């Protein structure tokens, strides 16, 4: 019933894991190919190994998390290993994805020139949207420095790419991107990083509960339902249709899938909600997806992809 | 134990209602008036009565609010009246909010001018960040503009003024926004407005939830509190101290409040929360701050005010 179609390859299901989340290692990754995630994505990598922030560095809240884990990674040479010698086994259906976090643009060409030069067949993801590098902001609220960086990817990447957005909350932000991005021949943009820059207090010890930044941290989960929701619609409805969506935010349950879906995503990934309950969620996400459409007598997601109603 | 100085006025506490809640006509300023609130602001008005968008515009959720209301109010004479009445009758202890969002900068303009050639010895609210009227966008998501319309505004504006101000995400903007804001005499900025564009829907129905808008409404109550805190601690920290700070955003029970005052807000506003329970909130989350306050031996709101600790 999950069959998705999406940079023109099959997928199994529409459901994956977002970057940053049960993907640092190659035993991650592992683990996420034997789970029933339609398809997998690496954890956002730069050109070092990196140790990332200090901890505490991510906590569980009840309506979500907060983290700034500040790009931990073991390096584009380790996951770019790792992807050439699994295309090799054509051991899953669908193409693994690739995301790149680089600390500056000439990081991001270099690393796109080298998955452009390797015998890379998957997908890239380039992360225009980290919010807990210290010093370093989102490059996707920087409008003319984002348009300046993919007018020369495009030079010369040709394989599928889609970005990673933080969330915009103007409507004419919306305009503005989405005039940038269909300029592009981009595979997809991901819609949402998790929302820059929030704070959680502990009252009783009256202390910020992560070490980077003061406690200022990603905020994930629940929270960020609403407007995960509105930048995929919003995207969805002004993005050219060879720009497919994916959906991430707030994902746990069916219910949360069935409305991204609804609002035009093409594929779906779960950040914090997999962060809590490991790579069994997606055999739970899968069957509560399921029995939503079996109720509503839909036998595939073409039966309600995009079609959210207005009032 | 909730005596507060801001603005150079004496309030008996910090709370308030958030403008846009509970405080559209004469008799619901009365009600607040009436109630335990330290103090109240107006709906903000434009020049003419406005009906604002049409119905279903609100809409209660679990987690909080959405709602687009397209700023529905009596018009800049009315509530002018109304706080140049009050005042005369010196009936409350601390003086009355007035909240302005002009549709275009020649309207504020128009506005505040009318305020400053008044009698009105109050305090005024600038709002630069309403995310519900169709094709208007938040004004304080353009730095330039915004600094172009206050650098105006201070030619003429002498009387209390404080600025009413969208949620920012990447501490860049606050770094941007606090350079803009501290070349003024302001009295204080008020973070935050609701989350711009957020949407909701309901699953069986497969649609949003309110009519304006295709159902994108500004989000308010406990989703957006982490975004509260960290802008009023952001403004915090970099605002010079003249500049003080009223916190809006998740203010439901008493530890939501003395989470904003650990973050340095001064005054506190209540929107969703005011909306569901009317104002009798103002009783109950006192009573509940103050045993905060007990538990920890504290007896004034400078025993924490701004003591948030980092790690
Ligand atoms: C622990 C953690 C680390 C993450 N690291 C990345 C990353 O490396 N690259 C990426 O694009 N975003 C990353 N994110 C953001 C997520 O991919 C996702 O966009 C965000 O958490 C929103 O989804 P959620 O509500 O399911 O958590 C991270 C999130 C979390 C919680
Ligand atoms: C029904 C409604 C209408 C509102 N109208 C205004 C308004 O006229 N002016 C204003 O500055 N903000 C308005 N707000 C935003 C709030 O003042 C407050 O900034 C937002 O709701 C965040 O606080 P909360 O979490 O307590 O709701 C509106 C909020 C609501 C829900
Ligand atoms: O590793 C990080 O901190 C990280 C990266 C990113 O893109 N998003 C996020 O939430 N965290
Ligand atoms: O009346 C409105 O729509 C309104 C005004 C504003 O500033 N904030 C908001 O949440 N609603």
């Amino acid at each position: 019933m999950l069959n998705t179609t999406f940079a023109n390859a099959k997928f199994a299901n529409p459901f994956m894991n977002a970057s940053g989340v049960h993907c640092m290692t190659i035993e991650d990754l592992e683990e996420l190919k034997a789970s029933q995630a339609g398809a997998y994505i690496t954890k956002s990598s730069t050109l070092e190994k990196r140790e990332g922030n200090p901890l505490p560095r991510y906590v569980d809240l009840e309506l979500g998390s907060i983290a700034s884990m500040g790009l931990p990674n073991l390096g584009f040479d380790y996951y770019l290993d790792y992807v050439l010698k699994n295309q090799k086994e054509n051991a899953q259906e669908g193409p693994i994805f690739f995301s790149i976090a680089g600390m500056s643009a000439a990081e991001n060409i270099a690393m796109l020139k080298k998955i452009q030069e390797s015998d890379f067949s998957g997908i890239t993801e380039l992360n225009l949207s980290c919010p807990n590098v210290p010093g370093k902001p989102q490059l996707a609220y920087d409008f003319e420095a984002t348009e300046k960086l993919l007018k020369e990817v495009f030079t010369f990447f040709t394989k599928p790419l889609g970005v990673k957005l933080p969330p915009y909350f103007d409507l004419v932000h919306f305009d503005i991107m989405a005039e940038i991005l269909n300029q592009f021949p981009l595979t997809y943009v991901n819609s949402v990083n998790s929302i820059g820059n929030g704070l959680f207090i502990d009252p009783e010890a009256e202390s910020v509960v992560i070490k980077p930044k003061d406690g200022f941290g990603g905020i994930g989960g629940a929270y960020i339902k609403p407007t995960a929701l509105a930048n995929v619609r919003a995207f969805y409805t002004r993005l050219k249709p060879e720009i497919q969506i994916i959906g991430t935010g707030g994902i746990e349950t069916g219910q949360d899938a069935f409305e991204h879906l609804l609002c035009g995503a093409t594929m779906l990934q779960i950040g914090t909600a997999l962060h809590k309950e490991g790579p069994a969620i997606f055999d739970r996400i899968i069957k509560e997806l399921e029995e939503i459409m079996n109720q509503k007598g839909y036998q595939s997601i073409a039966d309600f992809h995009g079609k959210l109603k207005s009032l």
